[PDB]
């Protein structure tokens, strides 16, 4: 009857007021867990904080070394520049050195003729001297031998 | 009808309590939507932190690699250096070889014009006594002839 029907209530009763008292329970688990999670999440968007940076100067790093060597660069090539001129020079002042060879061989070929030019008009003009002075003087010595034949 | 009121108490909190049943029914979705969220978020920033680790490390790798360049390059600067000293060397002897020649033809070539001057001069010498001695030889010789002839 009745007694069957508050039986009933009763058991059921004590299931709500227990699983009330288990879902309480649940409840302060969660807030433990959120309030834990929230403290950690402030630690992982610091430790992404510190490693974004990281990667910007780690980059800032990287392209500071590209301007170096892209000076070095500049540098290694005004040394090609240099080495270029230098090398030109080197060749015109060779053709240089060729050339002027070639014109002391000339003019030294030139001075020669010159000088055997010269020995011939000076032994031509010595022997004429030479000559001219025995037979002048082969002159004056026969009119020499007239006068003093009647020296007397 | 004094527990017929009783029986209006329980089916009004049957009602209440099947009500904040249901209220908790959405709170519990609700929940389960953020939770799910946040594992998203979640797994969100953890691929970041590998990206910016990994592009991080790329970097690093190929700052090493960058040096290696430099130091590689760097060398062919020293044989550059080398270079432009010989070079250097070989340019100071052909321009004292240009200068050495330079001289040598100056002077070969003063050789030269001196001999032409005293050759002019010994031909000039030479040929001013002959004119002059013709000259005076033949009158001699004539007013000679002219007594050697009278003789007779």
């Amino acid at each position: 009857q009745l007694q069957k029907q508050l039986e009933e209530a009763n058991d059921l009763l004590r299931t709500e007021s227990d699983t009330a008292v288990r879902l309480r329970k649940s409840h302060t688990e969660m807030s433990k867990s959120i309030s834990q999670l929230e403290s950690l999440n402030r630690e992982l968007q610091e430790r992404n904080r510190i490693l974004e940076n990281s990667k910007s100067q780690t980059d800032k790093d990287y392209y500071q070394l590209q301007a170096i060597l892209e000076a070095e660069r500049r540098d290694r090539g005004h040394d090609s520049e240099m080495i270029g001129d230098l090398q030109a020079r080197i060749t015109s002042l060779q053709e240089e050195v060729k050339h002027l060879k070639h014109n002391l061989e000339k003019v030294e070929g030139e001075r020669k003729e010159a000088q055997d030019m010269l020995n011939h008009s000076e032994k031509e003009k010595n022997n004429l001297e030479i000559d001219l002075n025995y037979k002048l003087k082969s002159l004056q010595q026969r009119l020499e031998q007239e006068v003093n034949e009647h020296k007397v």
